[PDB]
């Protein structure tokens, strides 16, 4: 525990702490919240606090039905940004029935599900290491973002001179004010483009971790007369914005990949790991790239995954085991984006390598050569497959497999497809700018 | 024949000829064409007109290959337009090898073919009546196309005054006095949209006349200052210009498919050529509909189809049959829209009946009921079949085809896919205005 | 104060979604929820199942007040998380009665129809009228209709307790006039000014000419 119930309580009354947001997750990973004023409190740790639970469902909504909101205590938190009257505070929480019951539908309590199903065998935590990027552009009058990029740096440079905006200086120093645990942080690839790397977390608290991100980020950004975002192919021509996730699985405490005794040094556990992520990948998409842009991202060129393969060393190695082992040994999935529910997105990366592990599933090659380099035969004679390349191919794969449904079941599973096949089809039925220049006059 | 080569000679001197086009066209049915002062017409006439027939692979041409370009003289046409300086005329030619023999790359040599194995199956002529529908947009200051429409006219309206601009009849009374047999034409159901339907033609030469539409429409919208175009959904949510295909096969000068005494009025010969048409058209929209922008007006409610099938009546069917019989008995297929090229459509479409009519293949049951009522589990639980969605689902979908594949023989077939696999990459690679708007502050 | 201006316009934008306010209604007896009732079907008293019984009767009726301008109805089309029958439920789309599965105190009648541009103390006139109305006639209340109701054809729906409420304003006050219940909730003097009032306000946008109007009409005609 990191939090005592009357540890809340004390805090907000010194604290002047005058606002709390009762947030949590809708389907397609936005962050929700129902806000309610500090006098109000007890209400809500009692658990007590109802809503239309519809939210959820994002724009699928049909009903209102309402539904609980069960604060965890240890998310608990506090902004440095006052209010003229109070301080807010926040707190993540679970969704429940009416009946005192989890709701299914709910990500949060999705991903504790297939969490147990991991403790059914053995394993103690599955930590976590995302390495989220993003894009900073300039606010119009109005207050609208344009497509003008906040600086002209790139990958790594020392780019943005100290002295001055440096949204990205000030959001990691805002973040470490948050008690959060931030590894790093660079200038990626193109210009405008910035990432921050966090320290390895249990998977649904580094979710937590995730959404706060992400929320930081937007109102610091915003704080600095920018707009940032987190749409994967903001532009053409350019950068996309990644989010690899560095994954490993402890058993008793212990990283269970590690063996400093077997080929490449590799426990036989992380071997099979390895072995289901691939089984499922073109499977898994349609999840860890939930948006139309996101495949705009997954055309090989810029550094991003095209292939489902696994090396050390590769252009667009959909798996990557870095350098490190021990304690920090673990697996990389470098395809995921910052649009990926990061609950879901865990859940189904688990639910894969889980069956995978529980089935014991025997490993391909690590293809070392670059597979970029390939004609699609050339590519055919070894086990690599490329991806699902529009969100209907990436849809139709997740529905095919078993697993994956049983990683979101029932509702999760039902309500995401829905809602992924009116986008879909909003974005075919739609005729494009693109379409005019490249027809009007050719035809 | 319809000119004899002294006749040429006869209209070329005495209408003060000066410049000839050598017309031919490439894998996308964009007119491509050769200009020769007239002073050089005899080298032409004794088909020694050499030029780079890589041009036929319009935009994916590798290395210049030498062909030649053998005329049609019954094609012999003069257009009323005259630079100050003489006349223009034209011939529709056949691209041949240099050899002498025929390039079957080429296709208007392809479909000549298909005839030859109608030919070689006892039929005498293939006719085709074509319902060519294409908008008129005025063009701005700069002579830049813009988006708006010519007039705000609606479904078989009395389009532009007469006194006023009326474009469509204008360019009705050019193709009357250039020897075109043109039944009658209406306004279409958008603003601006326009439809001229001709009478009936042995494929080629209807195509020829096809061809030659597309040329004078264009033509004629220059000059009352505007932009025809036969791009098949120029504005997303406005009806999109597709272009009917009535097909009858004759045998012996007589319809193949009539039978006063069969049911529904139909030989066995119809029954068979739908049935035949039914089972490749999912397989030939790869080429009935060659634009990413093509099935952005196969979204259903557009007086377009989506379903396999044929019917009496129905509301957008995909084979519908006019209750007119005798010669006129015929089976439309409303699918094409005018981006085909006319000499691929028919190819395909002559070889999915006589493989339904070879294979004596036997139509289903002709949804007579409104199809686009029943859910996707009521209408796919019957005959009625959704056609591909996207391009690359068509494409895909036509590769694995054996009747047509070969309808079109190895080489225009490679260059097809290509091309059009080129097409899509650009398309999927592009990133939209709508990608930003949905995903650059959502996300 | 922060450079904005809030409104509370049924409908300000067409297509877009519409605010209104829900009312949450109970009463009590001797301080204690005199709906509730665990041992009695759904857990309504037949005070409850009488106070929903003359709320179904007199809705058309009191739509006139809840719903004021004309604008209102520019909201009361189907699909914008605004009712247009009426009927109660336990869940539903757009219900005009849902209720709460919620009970002890809060037990309780949720009436969806009003916006925010009714009166809040005439919305309430009318609305405590239609309930001690179906409370002191014993009224009894129809099918809860729990199953969706706007799937249901308009020959599905009225064909059951469904029916439409007033589409225009002044369909909702010649049917607000007409009804005796409602007339003397509000009493001779606040009814007659008010119809008044209202019957100007149509007037004024009836002898409107609309830029839809003329879009319509200046090119086709
Ligand atoms: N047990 C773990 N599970 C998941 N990710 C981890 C674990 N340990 C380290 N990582 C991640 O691996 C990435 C590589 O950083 P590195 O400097 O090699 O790590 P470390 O210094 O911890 O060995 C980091 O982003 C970190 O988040
Ligand atoms: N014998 C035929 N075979 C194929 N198509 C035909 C034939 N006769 C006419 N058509 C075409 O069919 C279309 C439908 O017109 P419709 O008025 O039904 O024809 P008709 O009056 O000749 O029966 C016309 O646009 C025409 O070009
Ligand atoms: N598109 C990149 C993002 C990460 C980076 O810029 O290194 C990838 O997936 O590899
Ligand atoms: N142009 C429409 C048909 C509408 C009409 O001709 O009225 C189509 O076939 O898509
Ligand atoms: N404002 C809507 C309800 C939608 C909501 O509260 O989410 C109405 O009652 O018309
Ligand atoms: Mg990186
Ligand atoms: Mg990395
Ligand atoms: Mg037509
Ligand atoms: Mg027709
Ligand atoms: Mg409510």
């Amino acid at each position: 525990a990191k939090y005592t119930r009357e540890d809340i309580e004390k805090l907000v009354k010194e604290e002047n702490v005058k606002y709390i947001r009762l947030q949590f997750t809708d389907i397609l990973g936005t962050i929700k919240n129902v806000e309610i004023p500090v006098s109000q409190l007890g209400k809500a740790l009692d658990n007590k606090v109802m809503f239309d639970g519809s939210s959820i469902e994002g724009f699928v909504r049909i009903e209102e039905s309402d539904m609980y909101l069960y604060p965890d205590l240890n998310t608990f938190v506090i902004f440095p940004w006052t209010a003229e009257k109070g301080k807010v505070a926040r707190f993540i929480c679970d969704i429940y029935n009416p009946d005192g019951t989890p709701f299914e539908g709910d990500p949060r309590n999705n991903l504790k599900r297939i969490l147990k199903e991991m403790e059914d065998l053995g394993f103690s935590d599955f930590n976590l290491g995302p390495e989220p990027e993003f894009f900073l552009f300039k606010l119009d009058e109005k207050g609208e973002p344009t497509l003008e990029l906040n600086d002209k740096g790139g990958y790594f440079d020392l780019a943005p001179t100290d002295l001055g905006e440096n949204c990205r200086r000030d959001i990691v120093l805002e973040l470490e004010e948050m008690g959060f645990e931030i590894e790093a942080s660079h200038h990626e690839v193109a210009p405008g483009q910035h990432e921050i790397d966090f320290k390895y977390a249990g998977a649904v608290r580094s979710c937590d971790d995730i959404q706060t991100f992400k929320l930081v980020v937007k109102t610091i950004a915003r704080k600095h007369g920018l707009h940032a975002t987190f749409m994967p192919k903001p532009l053409f021509g350019v950068n996309g914005s990644g989010m690899h996730c560095n994954l490993s699985l402890f058993k008793n405490g212990v990283n269970a990949f590690f063996d400093e005794n077997a080929d490449l040094q590799l426990s036989e556990t992380a071997k099979h790991f390895i072995a289901g992520i691939v089984k499922h990948a073109t499977s898994f998409t349609a999840v860890t790239n939930p948006t139309v842009n996101s495949y705009k991202r997954l055309v090989p060129g810029y550094e991003a995954p095209c292939y489902v393969a696994w090396s050390a060393q590769n252009r667009s190695p959909l798996i990557r085991i870095p350098a490190s082992r021990g304690i920090s040994t673990r697996v990389e999935v470098r395809s995921v984006d910052p649009a990926a529910n990061p609950y879901l997105a865990l859940s189904v990366l688990l639910a894969a390598g889980l069956d995978g592990i529980k089935n014991k599933l025997e490993a391909p090659a690590p293809i070392d050569r670059n597979i970029y380099v390939m004609s699609k035969e050339e590519r055919m004679e070894n086990g690599i497959v490329d991806l699902p390349a529009t969100l209907a191919e990436a849809l139709e794969e997740f529905k095919s497999n078993e697993v994956m449904v049983k990683a979101l079941g029932e509702h999760l599973f039902e309500h995401f497809i829905e809602a992924k096949e009116i986008e879909w089809d909003m974005f075919r039925t739609q005729v494009h700018p693109w379409e005019r220049e490249q027809y009007m006059s050719q035809y």
